[PDB]
């Protein structure tokens, strides 16, 4: 249902640095803090920023509860490894190697960087929320 709030987020295979592969269904969290991004651009740098720096969202990576998985679905591969140190430590930062989000079009990739708001089974709970709609609905 195209990501649509309620339903089931689409599947997709990441790669880590490390050459690991894993899933969206696969990967474990009570929120996963979807992040979608194509570090080459301002407006992303800004959100890797205001998510180190967020109260809310850091009590929630503190508690284990809320784990984010930075994607990036664009070909510049070399330039993705060239910023992703950007991204902090903790977060699992992938990227989409077969360029399925792409090809499938699997998720709206017009306006990146795009944040989603997965409970534990993936069901969309904020769907291309801003990062303080993400604090807002998890401070409540």
């Amino acid at each position: 249902a195209k990501n649509r709030l309620g339903t089931k987020a689409l599947n997709f295979t990441y790669t880590l640095d490390s050459g690991v592969k894993g899933t969206l269904y696969q990967f474990p969290a009570e929120y996963t803090l979807l992040f979608i991004n194509n570090p080459g651009c301002h407006a992303c740098a800004e959100m890797i920023e205001g998510l180190k720096a967020s109260p809310v969202i850091n009590g929630f990576t503190a508690a284990k509860k809320l784990k984010v998985l930075s994607i990036y679905p664009d070909e510049e591969l070399d330039e993705w490894k060239k910023h992703r140190n950007d991204f902090a430590k903790e977060w699992t930062n992938g990227y989409d190697k077969e360029l399925v989000i792409k090809n499938k079009n699997l998720y709206d990739l017009r306006a990146i960087p795009t944040l989603y708001l997965l409970d534990k089974n993936k069901t969309v709970l904020l769907k291309d929320a801003t990062l303080q709609k993400v604090e807002q609905y998890l401070a409540e």
